[PDB]
């Protein structure tokens, strides 16, 4: 909460909450953290929000629906992200947000949430929230160490089989910046490579960085703990800037 | 040729030539440049050799067999690279090369040559050159803006169909660092993504960077002309160092 207005806002029709760090209009980042759908690692979320806040972004973090709030989780976290994007656009003027530069940044399981948001914002999220698609648009998406868990899934009842983000890449998918680790023996980067291939085939703009960064847990701990900058951040910021 | 011993050596049983820039023992880079198999862009080759020379490498560039030297080209350039690796190991002591840190770095069509070298060094190159596999080992390989052309191909007579480097990834493939451009509308990065997927499936160590760098031609021109450093170089050097 470093010299910035901290704001806290519970989202409507959900237990999800949003925390914001606020400094013309600025681009805005919404950090969708990890946590295996069991908890939200608040310190990770805040640190990653500050990584962007420090480089000219209004930065938010989303505490999304967890397994303890609802089971089956369903797609509640993806919907929660929509509620968050919509609130940012609605309040852009009073928060000095450029409503055309709202970017969800998903980490670990939050990368899965964000990947699916990029696929369904104009369709399933819009119709579930009954919000106009334009209000839910992610201007770009960022995915850091994405992790797929079968906890996410089952009006709109898709099981983990039809939640392969790489199978539902469409023309409404927006530009995507992805980075992950190549050498986690427990979680190969093959899923992420498949998503990039789907983006490339659908001709959705992207950038992909598969680094030798070790296990996903250590890699994301380092990203949080040791960005003050890390190449993933330099690269994400440059990509975001050049897409403006 | 900046304050370093420049050496020139024609390789045996080939029109291919090698140029070297020489400063304990040092790692060595062999630049396999582009040129569409019609010419070798010497200025590109030299500049890229210097990019590494300046960071503690003995650096060489390979002027490989061209379409004007031999048609069909066959796999002559891949064999030429083997001849070059073998010569470096043979003369490591007098050139202050660490014979366990010899790394071919392929650019544009040379990336295809190097990708195939990583696949066939212990098998088809060894048997065509009648050289022991150990002498031909690439300790790591680097691929920058790789481009596949059907000019490469047809003792060992494979047509362009059986020269998909991603189809012949085996356990003898060595660690691979790849970077390319995501947004060349004429040459999508899908081939490179497929190779990375094959490396990942075969559990060969790798790092992949698909940047929004524009058309392949401009991207490689920039790499040559504007590294003095560019992130692809920082990233390649760090990866090479951490694999030691």
């Amino acid at each position: 909460f470093q010299g910035m207005q901290v704001i806290k806002q519970k989202l409507t029709a959900t237990c999800a909450q949003l925390t914001g760090y606020l400094h013309t209009n600025l681009p805005a980042i919404i950090i969708v953290p990890g946590g295996s759908y069991t908890h939200i690692p608040v310190a990770q979320a805040e640190s990653l929000a500050m990584a962007f806040a420090g480089h000219g972004y209004q930065a938010f973090y989303l505490e999304y629906t967890l397994l303890t709030d609802q089971q089956p989780l369903g797609l509640a976290p993806v919907l929660d992200l929509g509620r968050a994007v919509n609130l940012l656009r609605q309040h852009a003027a009073e928060w000095h947000i450029d409503p055309q530069q709202i970017t969800p940044a998903g980490f670990s399981v939050g990368g899965h949430i964000v990947a699916l948001y990029n696929d369904y914002w104009a369709t399933r999220v819009a119709t579930e929230l009954n919000v106009t698609p334009a209000m839910l648009k992610p201007n770009n998406v960022v995915l850091g160490y994405p992790v797929i868990s079968p906890l996410l899934g089952f009006t709109w009842t898709p099981t983990p089989n039809e939640l392969a983000a790489d199978q539902h890449v469409n023309s409404d998918n927006q530009p995507t910046f992805i980075w992950t680790t190549a050498d986690d023996p427990i979680v190969p980067a093959t899923n992420t490579l498949a998503y990039a291939t789907a983006l490339a085939t659908a001709k959705i703009p992207y950038e992909l960085h598969v680094f030798k960064h070790g296990p996903h847990g250590l890699a994301l701990a380092n990203a949080q703990t040791a960005w003050k900058v890390a190449h993933w951040l330099t690269l994400a910021l440059e990509w975001l800037a050049d897409n403006r």
